């Protein structure tokens, strides 16, 4: 296996279905990451996670280096060793956090800089690193976006140079740049144009999922993803609903995390086809049917929703390790239609089936 | 599979080791059962509770009559169905919280009775019933504990009605008689004496693990478990530490229940057979040694101590599982190694080399 590639074996439009290999395994694209920020995915062993389907997990390095630390981590042998989970795993660099909690244009302090990020997620033994960004807050001025967008590309110009620095990094594991710009046309090409000069083993779209609504993100994907290089996967960061996964693999996206399937899942919302449902609901107290009809977790295929909703209701850890578990294979079995459908030349048929269904 | 037969396979002093032979399966005495008061064993599915090699759970009438209540439990078909364990299940029968939290000769009102206490176990589709009891708080006079004993007494005599009245609990449950009489050993033999004559399947020693003192509570045991009929199993309610199980099985039990390996285990307590430690303790956070160097559970193949130290210090819900599965296991290995002790004729042998180890 090599360091990294990726393979289109099917289109439909701009949809793409495919493979990334990498060293610590292969990634079935459009493939969903469930997220395990603090060096675990939320009341589920890594087996399960697998068992669920995930290719591959998201990690964080803002709050890893904060506990239990990144230099520890390496001393133990790396996250993989450490939380068990041998596939690959991408680690997302803080520029969410630069966002979403002192800055200049050498880094942030919390003291996170390209530098210190690639070199974190270097500890960590990331097979995925992504380029530490700022993400920008919406909405946001023209100026502002332009202004933060340069910076990011100024540092993922940094990120590049980082991560080539080290020799063990550079020849086994990859870098993802991410595209800034807000929801401007010009701007997000501008960053793609960077980033492409630059050049990266895959590229992100980033600035989107902060409050700008589902009609306003697919207006901006629409045009932002083809600004991206075909050849590489293109990964929306933090998206999201079902319907957004759909929509955004209809615009070109080939990979996706979010935090949804864990948090709403401790929270008893469960997804289903026929949408979302609130588990704690009492018209549920005394539903023998599982959570989905149709889902083929091992969830579904032994509790009942009355069971669930009464260990939610109770507080019981039990509740929020079924619901997550639900969940995310209820996005792994999203990922696997999308990717079959596509495969197929269905792809288009599905996605009206699926939100004729889900709505 | 009979309803209910007790065999003794072998025995070294008061130890015994055998087999209770029930409807839904059997149990391996001496036994630890761990409980699972809401319809779950906290923090585990049910087949890991299983696989850690328990034959037999706990579960509590007064809880799951107040959520998610015994009537819907039983329209929902039963307590194995709904929380998806169909091994035998012990309920007790609210005795304990009638001392932990209006009182008659009639019964309690929190309302539980003789009568309401057995039919909502028969509700819950229990397979080994207890009475319902007084569990006489400590320290307690002797005109206080006789008076206490005798209503339990009373009480034992109306469950015992109350289960006899029911045909198809009768047929297929089995109902055990707790013993009470504090720490006083003509009190503890009048009480043997009005069970024996009522007549159980097996015969409880309540009111102890109280607050008296592992050392008074072996002296009252000393004298209390030979008083019960020898040819029926001895169960030692809500013990207890290791070391307790193992001194109470020198002294003629079969039978325990308690939450400490799942409570203590959430809280961050794991056992060793060098004794309990405090995993959140700063010494363990670059410990890669397991839980316990010689464990066998799942847990201890695959996860350190400083993976797990940072899971319960980060409040993470896999710390709770991954720790209640060992501790769990653990118990279930101790259980094993007294039975195997027994079995050999060398469990005196294995009680002193365990103290000298574990303390
Ligand atoms: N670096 C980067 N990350 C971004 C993130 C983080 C992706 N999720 C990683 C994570 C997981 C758990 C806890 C914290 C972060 C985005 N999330 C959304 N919407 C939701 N929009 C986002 C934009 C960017 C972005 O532009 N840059
Ligand atoms: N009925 C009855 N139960 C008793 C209990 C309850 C056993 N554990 C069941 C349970 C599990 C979870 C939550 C609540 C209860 C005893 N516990 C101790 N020490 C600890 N001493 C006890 C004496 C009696 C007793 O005398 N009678
Ligand atoms: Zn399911
Ligand atoms: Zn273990």
């Amino acid at each position: 296996r090599p360091r990294f590639s990726f393979s289109i074996a099917a289109r439909e439009g701009k949809a793409r279905t495919g493979t990334i290999e990498m060293k610590r395994g292969v990634i079935r694209t459009p493939a969903f990451m469930p997220v395990g920020t603090a060096a675990t995915v939320k009341a589920l062993k890594p087996e399960t996670v697998r068992a669920t389907g995930a290719d591959i997990i998201l990690g964080n390095t803002y709050h890893l280096m904060l506990r239990p630390g990144a230099e520890r981590i390496a001393k133990l042998g790396g996250l993989h060793s450490f939380m068990g989970w041998d596939r690959p795993i991408l680690t997302d660099s803080g520029g969410y956090q630069v966002m979403s909690l002192k800055q200049s244009e050498e880094g942030v302090t919390f003291m996170l800089s390209p530098e210190r990020s690639i070199e974190i997620q270097h500890l960590l033994g990331s097979d995925i690193v992504m380029a530490f960004d700022e993400c920008t807050p919406y909405p946001a001025t023209p100026s502002r976006a332009a202004s933060s967008m340069e910076r990011s590309m100024r540092w993922a110009k940094r990120s590049r140079d980082a991560f080539d620095s080290r020799k063990e990094q550079a020849e086994n594991a990859a870098l993802f740049g991410i595209q800034q710009g807000s929801v401007f046309e010009n701007l997000r090409q501008q960053s793609a144009d960077a980033l492409a000069e630059i050049g990266f083993d895959g590229y992100a779209v980033g600035g989107l999922a902060v409050g700008e609504g589902q009609d306003e993100m697919f207006r901006v994907l629409d045009f932002s993803v083809p600004m991206l290089p075909d050849d590489k996967p293109h990964y929306l960061m933090g998206v999201g609903k079902p319907d957004d996964i759909v929509g955004a693999v209809e615009r070109g996206i080939d990979m996706f995390d979010c935090v949804l399937p864990t948090r709403s899942g401790r929270n008893g919302q469960a997804f289903t086809w026929d949408g979302p449902i609130n588990i704690r609901n009492a018209r549920f107290s005394e539903d023998l049917k599982p959570l989905d009809s149709e889902c083929h977790c091992a969830v579904c295929q032994k509790w009942s929703r009355a069971y669930i909703h009464h260990l939610i209701r109770a507080g019981e850890i039990l509740g929020a390790m079924l619901m997550t578990e639900h969940n995310i294979a209820f996005y792994q079995q999203l990922m696997q239609k999308i990717r079959d459908s596509i495969s197929e030349g269905r792809f288009s048929q599905f996605a009206q089936d699926f939100r004729a269904r889900y709505f």
